[PDB]
């Protein structure tokens, strides 16, 4: 046991490759309830197994074409394509592309360094208060690494040029830079073959596939003045609202009636839905586009000013609050400026509310509704006893 | 509006001193309930406010000490200074030294090596299943670099020597290395003062000191033949139960009787103990002396058995699992082979239990004694109403 194998140091990306689990979540296959989309019977929660390192790999890029309206409010359109059978991932979207030019400070092109080098991001400046969901400079090299080729184009119309370049083996070594003088609309795609290897699977199959489907769905739902293709099929989705109703398509409660939603768009930044729910306290958010899976200050800024207003009216007519947040559902999409996480997979937004950038008061009305439903009624039912 | 203004590359410190949150935790302040031990109240639940990325570099030197007694069982004593007037935090620890001597590969003494240089671990070799909390080959450079003095004392009497060091101005520079004789038993002695400017403190304040005094409880409880002083005075905690007692001691629900407390240690890596929660379900656990505060699948690997034995008692009766799991307050300590987390912080643990390395069945003693808590009695007169 030599000193020399005992203590050993890892470079950025020998880490990444080793220790993945911090930078894209597990790559060993988790077997969960999860909201997919289906071919033959769209949204529905379902158990499905899938490794969340390749789902994340997936989101990034996604994410990435989310963040460009934010860049270029002209985009209007993102276009996702799944292959499995040549294991195929591209993923499109119109507006400004990467600028063409040679970094005078890192010496090389834009494209080349924003993808094939680490800690490279224009999210960097926190002066700028963004509502983009990059943050890092992580997520699009981080799909580099957790590729066997991954093809960058992005075309500048204000460069006149057009760049496209390929890494291979886990960005191990890079293709051949084609540059081209070009003068139309402005694109980006990203095209990438995920290694199968390091994550265990043989091929993409259905579960990853309908889970990639639901999280191009989310975007559609999230995103302003965007369209979704999917395989060259749009996304039917018309906001926010609508995008909640997909998933409450008269859906009743355990006594037979249907869910009653309490919806309000607070201001330009702030969507939020109301129901009720079976399962405990279920929450779907979404900040700058990004899935928060674990929920975070957004979601408590929202929920607690209703369990506040259900405590009060429910201490008028005689309590946890808890007991009160067991029976709600909430939706939230959200534009927060520089947001932080607990990590590069963004599950848990922790930025304090009061560096949010803007407001989110529910309206009288919003909280009068939410004192209809059976939320009150049956906790008042309950303290009887 | 240039380019290289917008598009720019960061270097590992300069990231980490940029986006501290995915490597320590938020640099702000936050205000929410946490235990602590108060001096003359002991462990107490009350809200606090701190920083918890300060919290966590303390954290870090903690639990690398208590790694020491997995890699050696002779090491018998952690020793913690906190001396808020002078800015000082001081953690020693007996057992085996850390090898004085030049790593060849590296071509730098090994002390200096695995604190100054990012991305150095002993626990990068997954054949070698350990139960250290030691992951990712950060912790200890992540303390130094929002340290503004850190210094590393280690003998080995192995390599019959002792060295010393220290650096200056987050990792920015290091002093001159102090190689001296050495033949006595091996300590590793590891002293920081925080640069609380990147915490916008002023002093280690009651709240902070009180957290960081009920760690050294947490160690002293979670750990196994390891004295704890805490300011040269001992910590009087013998054994996990004992660490639990002093939650629930004179603890007394809402109805006016004392709550029950079911334990057991199912083996030497593994103990378990179970009350009733009058908040929801409450969970305090520990992965390798890790304070994984969010969870985690060794918790669900618990609770998830009390929770269906105790759904199969009340389905006897003529209830859903949250309902049941509402009732529980559980605490685990566990002991993982080459645990995976969420994120550097280790607050959630996320490694499925068919790769623990060990496994937990309660015993038909402690599932009788879980019936026939409080949990299956509210859980019958909420079905009455
Ligand atoms: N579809 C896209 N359209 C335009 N610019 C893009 C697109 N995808 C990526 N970029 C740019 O490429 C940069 C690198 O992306 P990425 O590696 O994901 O880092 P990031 O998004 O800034 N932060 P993070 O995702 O949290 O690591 C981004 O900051 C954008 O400026
Ligand atoms: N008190 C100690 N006694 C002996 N060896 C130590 C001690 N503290 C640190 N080390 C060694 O120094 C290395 C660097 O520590 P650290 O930077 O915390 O990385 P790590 O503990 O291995 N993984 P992590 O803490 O999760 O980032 C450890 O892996 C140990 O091999
Ligand atoms: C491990 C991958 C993380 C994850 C990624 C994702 O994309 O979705 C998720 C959903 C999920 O399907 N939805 C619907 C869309 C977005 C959303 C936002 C917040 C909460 C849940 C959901 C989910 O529902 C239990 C649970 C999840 O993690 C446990 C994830
Ligand atoms: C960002 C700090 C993370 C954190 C760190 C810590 O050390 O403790 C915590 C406790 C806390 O006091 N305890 C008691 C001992 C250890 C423990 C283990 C698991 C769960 C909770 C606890 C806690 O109690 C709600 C809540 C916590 O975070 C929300 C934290
Ligand atoms: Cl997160
Ligand atoms: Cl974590
Ligand atoms: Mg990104
Ligand atoms: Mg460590």
């Amino acid at each position: 046991a030599s000193v020399e194998r005992i203590y050993q140091k890892k470079t950025q990306l020998e880490h990444i490759l080793l220790r993945p689990d911090t930078y894209i979540g597990s790559v060993e296959l988790v077997t969960q309830q999860m909201w997919v989309y289906d071919e033959d019977v769209g949204i529905n929660y379902r158990e499905v197994t899938f490794v969340p390192g390749l789902y994340k790999i997936f989101d990034e890029i996604l994410v990435n074409a989310a963040d460009n309206k934010q860049r270029d409010p002209k985009m209007s359109c993102i276009r996702v394509t799944i292959d499995p059978e040549n294991n195929l991932i591209s993923i499109w979207n119109n507006g400004k592309g990467i600028p063409v030019v040679e970094h005078k400070v890192e010496k090389m092109y834009v494209p080349a360094l924003i993808f094939g080098q680490l800690l490279t991001s224009s999210n960097y400046d926190d002066d700028e208060k963004k509502v983009t969901g990059g943050r890092n400079g992580y997520g699009a090299k981080l799909c580099n690494i957790f590729s066997t080729k991954f093809t960058v184009e992005t075309a500048s119309r204000e460069y006149k040029k057009m760049f496209k370049q390929t890494w291979m083996d886990n960005m191990g070594r890079a293709g051949e830079m084609e540059l081209k003088p070009f003068n139309g609309e402005d694109y980006t795609c990203i095209t990438f073959q995920p290694d199968l290897s390091k994550f265990k699977m043989q091929s993409l199959d259905k579960d990853i596939v309908a889970l990639m489907v639901r999280r191009a769905y989310d975007i559609a739902g999230s995103t302003k003045d965007v369209k979704v293709f999917l395989n060259g099929n749009k996304l039917p989705v018309k906001g926010f609202r609508s995008y909640v109703d997909m998933y409450l398509k008269d859906k009743l409660d355990e006594t037979g009636n249907s869910l009653k939603v309490i919806h309000e768009q607070v201001n330009h930044r702030w969507e939020v839905c109301l129901t009720m729910s079976e399962k405990g306290f279920q929450q779907i958010s979404f900040v700058n586009s990004i899935a928060t899976s674990k929920g975070g200050r957004h979601v408590d800024y929202v929920a607690d000013q209703i369990v506040t207003k259900l405590v009060d009216v429910v201490k008028k007519k005689n309590v946890k609050a808890h007991q009160v947040k067991n029976h709600m559902w909430i939706f939230v999409n959200a534009l927060i400026e520089n947001p932080t996480f607990d990590s590069q997979t963004k599950e848990n937004m922790t930025l304090q509310p009061k560096s949010f950038g803007s407001t989110c008061q529910l309206s009288e009305k919003f909280i009068k509704a939410a004192i209809g439903c059976g939320i009150v009624e049956s906790i008042l039912n309950w303290v009887k006893f």
